[PDB]
Parts: structure tokens; C-alpha cells; sequence
């Protein structure tokens, strides 16, 4: 179980494209993360709506996707 702190430039593309490597880098070590700190330049909607096309364009890795999106959502929750 792992905290992970990530930066992403850019715009809501840099977001989607960042989120599935992350996903995908994560299946691959059967790594699972207990905490996602986002730092960016993004509202926290524009990363919730990210999130939703990254299940929907990486349906294999959804399982944890859904589960980064949870503590993206408590993250921003402050």
C-alpha cells in the first residue's frame, strides 16, 4: 500500500493520459495506492470528469481507476 504524490502539466488531455499510465503502471506491479495527491492546474471537477474517460477509454484497468478516483475526491475534499 502506497501514498503517491503526482504532477501533471498541461491541461485535461496531460490529466487523461496521465491517469491511464498511472492505472496501467500500477497493474502491472500489483502495487495499490491508499493515497493520490494530485498537483495541478485543474478544478477538482475537470479531474473527476478526467477520471470518467479514463474508465471509459481503459476499461481493463477500471477497477482502479475508480479506486484512485475515490481518494482524488477525498484529497481535494481537504
Amino acid at each position: 500500500k502506497v501514498t503517491v504524490v503526482l504532477y501533471v502539466n498541461g491541461d485535461e488531455v496531460a490529466l487523461v493520459h496521465a491517469f491511464m499510465t498511472t492505472a496501467s503502471l500500477l497493474a502491472k506491479e500489483g502495487k495499490l495506492v491508499e493515497k493520490l495527491i494530485l498537483t495541478s492546474n485543474f478544478t477538482e471537477r475537470t479531474v473527476r470528469r478526467a477520471f470518467d474517460l479514463v474508465r471509459e477509454l481503459l476499461p481493463a484497468k477500471a477497477e482502479i481507476i475508480d479506486a484512485l478516483r475515490e481518494e482524488a475526491e477525498k484529497y481535494f475534499a481537504e
